[PDB]
């Protein structure tokens, strides 16, 4: 299972056809054949890495996901860098099962995950409090959070606080463009929602984070720039990654061995946009520095 046959490797011509059907499977369109050929070479290299890395018996595996035609350097730059930086709980939690999570979004080639992370926890807390699941505007936070840097990264806590002090509009009222424009908040009329505050989970503390997740999805950060993270396909991700967090995501559950993480790279990444990250190793940073900096919205 995922995402090619051993028969595909026995021949250049086969590799090409494999690459062809992977482009179709992801609606990949390139400028010219020069890029297409370039992309094949990248594809070919990540295939080789995947195939070699999947021999090794870890608890997760890599795959020809949406980022398979990208070099890790290319990937580092474009989908990593969203951070401007600096009591008996259920055995299992998954807020997807309570209707509190909207469908998976795609930040595109924009360092905006700080807004995506925040907005996701906001949508969730309002469902939990008021009973309705809505989609809210990442573009608004992108454009309007003066402490953040738009597509060059920002702070989740800053985005949450904006929503607590002012409000946020609906996705459909302020749609995502993946580019920072001027603030258009006042042009859209009244806010759709307003939170009442922001709290921070005690950092470097797994138990504290789990407790929080059991009440609300939490906005957390991790280091996502690694090639194993990039090509991640399924299973419990156990490393390797450092503690130089560079990406913002939403913790929307956990089990005995893992914390459930909603990413914002579309459904063509990971377990349909999600990753399960190893927990309980005692390590106070968390795998990929997951426990570094966690915030969640408050809604009376
Ligand atoms: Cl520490
Ligand atoms: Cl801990
Ligand atoms: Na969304």
């Amino acid at each position: 299972i995922v995402g090619y046959s051993q028969n595909d490797l026995t021949s250049t011509e086969r590799l090409i056809q494999l690459f062809e059907s992977w482009m179709l499977k992801h609606n990949k369109i390139y400028k010219n054949i020069d890029e297409k050929i370039y992309r094949f070479e990248i594809f070919k290299d990540n295939l080789k890495y995947i195939d070699e890395t999947n021999k090794k018996n870890n608890s997760y595996w890599l795959g020809l996901n949406v980022f398979a035609d990208m070099s890790n350097d290319e990937f580092k730059e474009k989908y990593t860098g969203s951070l401007a930086g600096n009591v008996n709980i259920p055995e299992y939690v998954d807020w997807r099962q309570k209707g509190a999570v909207t469908p998976v979004k795609n930040q595109g080639s924009c360092g905006s995950a700080w807004a995506f992370s925040a907005v996701s926890t906001i949508e969730s807390i309002i469902k939990i409090r008021t009973g309705n699941l809505n989609e809210y505007s990442e573009q608004e936070l992108l454009d309007c959070d003066r402490r953040s840097y738009g597509c060059n990264g920002g702070y989740p806590w800053s985005a949450l606080q904006l929503v607590a002090q002012y409000g946020i509009h609906y996705r459909n009222t302020y749609p995502y463009e993946g580019v920072q424009r001027y603030c258009r908040s006042r042009e859209k009329g009244p806010y759709a929602a307003k939170t009442d505050g922001v709290r921070q989970v005690q950092p470097y503390n797994e138990g504290a984070l789990l407790y929080s997740i059991a009440n609300q999805p939490v906005s957390v950060v991790l280091e996502a720039a690694g090639k194993d993270f990039q090509l991640y396909r399924g299973g419990i991700f156990v490393g390797p990654c450092g503690n130089k967090v560079d990406h913002a995501v939403a913790a929307v559950g956990y089990g005995p061995n893992y914390i459930l993480i909603r990413n914002s790279w579309g459904t063509g990444w990971g377990e349909n946009g999600y990753i399960r990250i190893k927990r309980g190793t005692g390590n106070s940073y968390g795998v990929c520095g997951l426990y570094t900096s966690s915030f969640y919205p408050v809604k009376n």
